[PDB]
């Protein structure tokens, strides 16, 4: 209804063998979809909520939406900020290379804060760069699941799902070895857009 | 420091009898003063955590930044939404009163679904009404603590500080007293500018 | 139905100038019996659930009697651990005395221990000392709000209340003060006997 | 070391098809082995705390020791709570067949619930069957992470590991395939064990 299911801007396999195809396809699919279909339910039953005047299950309807809506936030981000290696720049440059120098130091300072955020979650969760629109910097979170640990008004930049069904059926265990591939399917071009918009408050 | 504790736009006790000045004083001057330290120093204690490429307690450096700038933003928001009784308008007008008709049906609508939302956390929390920059629409969250339970890139528009420190003084144990007092000196004039600004025009 | 309140084993006002009668009253009457109808009532919806085969509410049944009944625990303990100033020892003693020092090296490092984790929550939550029946050994745990932060089959030994309402009224902001007024209430002997059948698995 | 990893009552290929031996191998000897590390981490550094009177850490280290005693305690019991088809009865009998009857209508309605809070945790989880000492009565609770969403003073008697690592590389996203096949694996003898032993006959 009001919420819908983007398509890839690229084939499931394009990001191989960083990435396979199967994760992608079901990830797409089968999670992504999911969200979809809850924050559009969240917001019909908190309709129907009003119609009749009865808002009992208010706290689990607030949370169904919170907890879809940022899965499908998440994702649509996570998609774009992708591209086959070699179809975007190494690093970041211009106007996004220049602020991560000022708020971090340098690239391989923001590389390094960005994994060690990424392996440590206990449970599920997202490392994220967001655009703090309050301090007017760079900062780097740390999402538990979808919707938990971060301010309101902060706006993605780049984000690295670390739920299991990520990285499980090809990487095991080995959360290390998956975002260390990650990092060479970063489409910079569109993190470098995002920030742009970020700017303008 | 990269943020600074903002000053009130009016007195400490511009707001009784709906808000007591001893609780504002307390909650601006104590509280809201101890996000913005912890905030800065969480951004200083990444900064050291970089220069010594030791990111041991990354988990607790990031969860102190969501936290406490989390509290700051929604105290910021939180101050500004409020005017004395007389000082502002009574009633969403013009283009944020269309916008609430169109996503809730009516004000007395939004405002039940809003009062259901403040009433009924199980915890500190508070009751939002942000833009949804996905949807282009108007919603209502329900956060936990002052980090928990939404999507990035939420923006709020207008919000209720349901810690118990908010209104524990004045109402004790009944909520509903302290939000149905709270409707009285919401500044409709200061929702419909962050409406605006949130999505320019 | 299941879950009944119980009466506290001395008079409201018995443990001032530490804690106020006018705390005690409403934290009793108010708060806790707020608990007791909310953990029978997620029971009685759980069994409706039963009997309809509609499980649509699990998610918010769950959390309900999660939350309502680790409240009710948590103050039914927290009423016992307390008793007027000389009525108990000011220090552990036998058994107890030797296991705390066993597990923290001193009373005064348990105490320590115990008073860092009390005043560094972010958000509601309680300090506790339990029994680890895996380890076998004494804990200090951190709960977030009542029912998080701790793992299953955890015995509490020593609870304190760090939710506002605790507090506030009297202490305000400073949580500090009302903890180190609580120590000269703690009821040792209430512990000791929590030890003695926590030990037998 | 406090604790030690506890050795599978049986090969990890023993319970197959129902759960593949991959998954079992990956799930005690990685998985499992790391919350054994952990738990033990934390406590030597709780130790380092008090001796160095330093507890800056303590909201962190708190957590650690939630996190990862708490998983130790989760998996310890899902190993001994499953057994090999035809190994052990395929239903509860005696005194627990005859409490379940007593707290859930029928085996089936029990079946019913604790299927229905496993497929639906919102992210991370377990579906648990505990023993409540206050009520007198066996629960059903929704365990999200590892530990949250639970009471103090919790016995488990049985319990299902809903994280993605324990389904993902044989079920993928189908939650419900992975539950029906689980009731097949289930040591009834174990349980009623563990039900016993929470309250000593
Ligand atoms: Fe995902
Ligand atoms: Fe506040
Ligand atoms: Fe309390
Ligand atoms: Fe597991």
């Amino acid at each position: 209804a009001v919420y819908t299911l983007p398509e890839l801007p690229y084939d499931y396999s394009a990001l191989e063998p960083y990435i396979s195809g199967e994760i992608m396809e079901l990830h797409h699919d089968k999670h992504h979809k999911a969200y979809v279909d809850g924050a559009n339910t969240a917001l019909d039953k908190l309709a129907e909520a009003r119609d009749k005047a009865d808002f009992g299950a208010i706290n689990k309807l607030e949370k169904d939406l919170a907890f879809n809506l940022a899965g499908h936030v998440n994702h649509s981000v996570f998609w774009k900020n992708m591209a086959p290696k070699g179809s975007a720049p190494e690093r970041p440059t211009d106007e996004l290379g220049a602020a991560i120098d000022e708020f971090f130091g340098s690239f391989d300072n923001m590389k390094a804060q960005f994994t060690a955020a990424a392996t440590g979650i206990q449970g599920s969760g997202w490392a994220s760069l967001v655009w703090d629109p309050l301090g007017k910097r760079i900062n780097t979170l740390q999402f538990y699941d979808h919707q938990n640990n971060l301010p309101a008004g902060s706006i993605p930049l780049l984000q690295l799902d670390m739920w299991e069904h990520a990285f499980y059926l090809q990487y095991k265990n080995v959360k290390g070895d998956y975002v260390k591939s990650w990092w060479n399917v970063v489409n910079w071009d569109d993190v470098a857009l995002r920030f742009s918009e970020a700017r303008v408050a």
